[PDB]
Order: C-alpha cells, then structure tokens, then sequence
C-alpha cells in the first residue's frame, strides 16, 4: 500500500520501461474517484 | 492524437494484468502535467 | 483460461507499450516451467536475498 | 548494457505487478530468437 520495496533491474532500457509503468500505477492514487468513474463510463461508451 | 486500437490477448490472467496497466497509462492523460512533475520531483 | 480476448486501447503510445508487455508475458509460455522456477530461485538468492525478504507471504 | 539498477517502488500491489513484468522481460533471453520470430509471425497471421 505504502511499503517501500526495491526492484533490482538489469539495464537502463528495462529500468526506463518499468519506471513509466511504476509511475502510471503510483499516480493513480493522485486521481479523484470521480475521474476514475468518468473515464470508466467513457470506456463502455 | 489518440486512436482506438484492439490488442488480441491469449489468456484471462494476461488480459487482467494488461487491463490494469492500460487503465493506469490512459488515466495519466487525465492528470495535469504539473501533478506528474510534482510527483516526479518528489520521487528524486 | 487461455482464451482469445480483445483489449481496446486509446493511443498508439499506450498500445505499443502494451504490445511489448503482452509479448514478453505470452512468450514466457514458450519456456519450460522448470526454466522459470530455476530462474526465480536464482533471483531470490541474489542481492543479500532481497526478493526473499521482500516476499509478502512469509 | 545490463547494469544493476534499483527501482524504488511504493506499494506491494505495484511491486508485484512490476516484478512479474521484469521476470518476463528477463526470461526472454532464455528463448531462442527463432521462437520469438515464430510467435511474432503467428501473431500477424490472426491479425
């Protein structure tokens, strides 16, 4: 949830890819619950 | 520029992992770029 | 189940990123399960058993 | 090329997800490149 964990990565290219996915997953907590629904009602539209 | 594309997936479990990643990547566009920079600066 | 499903994606950049992740996840099925288990055991050991210590269920 | 880097992750769920992706990317080296081409050709056959 808030646990600080370290992921060992081999190479800059893999690191940059995992960093972009890590960021998107962590940034979801900075989104309002209304945005997360607005988008989800737009997905089935 | 955001077109609608369909990704064929083999397996339920792979589909679920990909769905969670797709949502988080697409939802980033609904964040102000200032919030993304505020977060990135806080990470370093 | 290993069924054919279609994931709708908005944007080329997200699609290409998902395409690369899908390929590596699907390509793992082309490896013997014994290779995957061995690789995972070798990963557990390294970095003062970091991946072992960071395992949630024990 | 394959420099050891540590990615700090906040949250168990994000960590487990990234760990599974990292593993799949690293395990691809254990595949013969003929298998990767066979798979890619088979993917554009059902497209």
């Amino acid at each position: 949830d808030d646990e600080l964990l370290y992921l060992p990565v081999r190479g800059r290219e893999t690191y940059e890819m995992l960093l972009k996915i890590k960021e998107s997953l962590e940034l979801m907590q900075y989104l309002p619950q209304h945005t997360i629904e607005t988008y989800r009602q737009q997905q089935q539209q």
